[PDB]
């Protein structure tokens, strides 16, 4: 089916009609009708298969713009990098424009995140080393967050985030909904899996 056949918010389709993104890919047939009713997930799906959208869009149907100043993230998403960080807060501001995204990351100052954070944020796309940080410093509230995404989880492995995505995971509150992607599912995936989700759904595309 294609994306205007899902039951997502007319503000969403348009924007996905506008980037001329019609049919979901195999990824995201798969996972958009478990993730948009609220069920954990995880998918093996390479780079460049769309990943991306099979969590940007549950996030954006799920979560209802706020005006609160000062609130607390409602999504929380990890990336392996500063890099990846970046492309996916775009996308995800992109597909989601009711809500306020806001990046964050090493490699840069502690001053202009912060303020974003203060001032009130809807969805947090984040490597997991500045999270903690602004976590342990006060600034990060992770305690209404209703849906978590590790992307790429492999990676964090290979870049030695474990630790801190651990650490991470556990400041959510267990009604949250997950969300793993990873290519490989490595020993460190499948313990995180069993402790942190609840009768994840596997999905995968992988050729």
């Amino acid at each position: 089916m294609e994306f205007k056949d899902f039951p997502l918010k007319p503000e969403i389709l348009e924007a996905l009609h506008g980037r001329g993104l019609t049919t979901p890919t195999p990824i995201q047939a798969a996972a958009l009708p478990l993730a948009l009713e609220g069920k954990d997930l995880i998918g093996q799906a390479r780079t460049g298969t769309g990943k991306t959208l099979a969590f940007a869009l549950p996030i954006a149907e799920r979560l209802a713009p706020s005006q609160e100043r000062g609130r607390k993230p409602r999504a929380l998403v990890l990336t392996p990098t500063r890099e990846l960080a970046l492309q996916v807060a775009s996308e995800l501001t992109a597909v989601a424009p009711h809500l306020k995204v806001v990046a964050v990351y090493g490699g840069t100052g502690y001053g202009k995140q912060k303020e974003a954070l203060l001032r009130g944020a809807d969805a947090v796309v984040a490597t997991p080393g500045r999270a903690l940080d602004y976590l342990r410093q006060g600034v990060l509230d992770l305690s209404r967050v209703e849906v978590a995404v590790l992307d790429e989880a492999d990676e964090m492995l290979s870049m030695g985030f474990e630790e801190e995505v651990e650490a991470l995971l556990s400041a959510t509150p267990p009604s949250r909904q997950t969300l793993l992607f990873s290519a490989t599912l490595p020993s460190w995936a499948k313990r995180l899996a069993e402790r942190y989700m609840k009768n994840p759904v596997l999905i995968n595309v992988i050729k």
